[PDB]
């Protein structure tokens, strides 16, 4: 109980975050704005070929235990 996700955002690879069904994309986001002191609406989350909007939550979208996010920020100097 209690689902871990790892999350990836400017690196090779992710760190793991405790989340449940109940965790929305928006919540996951703003892990990484506190994390990185970077605002959560210029942020999107990218899963399994699937940039996932803020308000899907876990039990309403792919993810499961353990599957890997790329977090990336946008607007982002490429």
């Amino acid at each position: 109980m209690g689902m871990i996700v790892f999350v990836r955002f400017n690196s090779s690879y992710g760190f793991p975050v405790e989340v449940d069904s109940d965790t929305s994309i928006l919540q996951l986001k703003e892990v990484v704005a506190k994390r990185q002191g970077v605002p959560a609406d210029q942020l999107r989350v990218i899963f399994a070929g699937k940039e996932l909007p803020n308000h899907l939550t876990v039990q309403n979208c792919d993810l499961e235990q353990q599957s890997i996010v790329h977090i990336v920020q946008r607007p982002r100097r490429r």
